[PDB]
């Protein structure tokens, strides 16, 4: 599979949520670029609806791993790239604790030059004074380390982890994520081995943006994957 040669350079990014929270409606864009060689992800998003009405945080993990640095000795273990270009489904619920949850169907796949994540999400039994609806996060996000598994009676991948939401009052809202991936093309996809993906992120605020919004730095590095014998 050549999907990986498709991230060798600077890739563009669009990236459309249509959200539906309790009822609450919204939609997201956001643009940028994805350095794959370094991990790396920049990103602006607009809530084009006005104001979000959940926390930005709690919509990181769903706004394109395909942007993962896999080291060499693991480009073998690259399922996101080799469905490229056409693409896979990410799919998830997200189970916060003592709330509600949300469920997510996402393709990721090229679209002309650029890199497009489409997303549908479906957000249900949240409490409306609870610290989503209630906005009572801290804006920002704690790094974290998320196992993969090959999941081959699917011919794609699985995912489940932990995000540890900052609460403004100390404590910790926990987001239970679980995930599954499948290509959309029929071409062979690598199955990866067990491993990991490690995310950093950086949220901040543009100066000159009136509308609701997120800056979005993010790196994402795998690991796991152990070495020793390898002389060619």
């Amino acid at each position: 599979s050549k999907g990986e040669e498709l991230f060798t350079g600077v890739v563009p990014i669009l990236v459309e949520l249509d959200g539906d929270v309790n009822g609450h409606k919204f939609s997201v864009r956001g643009e940028g670029e994805g350095d794959a060689t370094n991990g790396k992800l920049t990103l602006k998003f607009i809530c084009t609806t006005g104001k979000l009405p959940v926390p930005w945080p709690t919509l990181v993990t769903t706004l394109v791993l395909c942007f993962a640095r896999y080291p060499d000795h693991m480009k073998q273990h690259d399922f996101f790239k080799s469905a490229m270009p056409e693409g896979y489904v990410q799919e998830r619920t997200i189970s916060f604790k003592d709330d509600g949850y949300y469920k997510t169907r996402a393709e990721v796949k090229f679209e002309g030059d650029t890199l497009v994540n489409r997303i549908e999400l479906k957000g249900i039994d949240f409490k409306e004074d609870g610290n989503i609806l209630g906005h009572k996060l801290e804006y920002n996000m704690n790094s974290h380390n998320a196992y993969i598994t090959a999941d081959k009676q699917k011919n794609g991948i699985k995912s489940n982890f932990k995000i540890r939401h900052n609460v403004e009052d100390g404590s910790v809202q926990l987001a239970d994520h679980y995930q599954q991936n499948t290509p959309i093309g029929d071409g062979p996809v690598l199955l990866p081995d067990n491993h990991y993906l490690s995310t950093q992120n950086a949220l901040s605020k543009d100066p000159n943006e009136k509308r609701d919004h997120m800056v979005l730095l993010e790196f994402v590095t795998a690991a796991g994957i152990t070495l020793g014998m390898d002389e060619l």
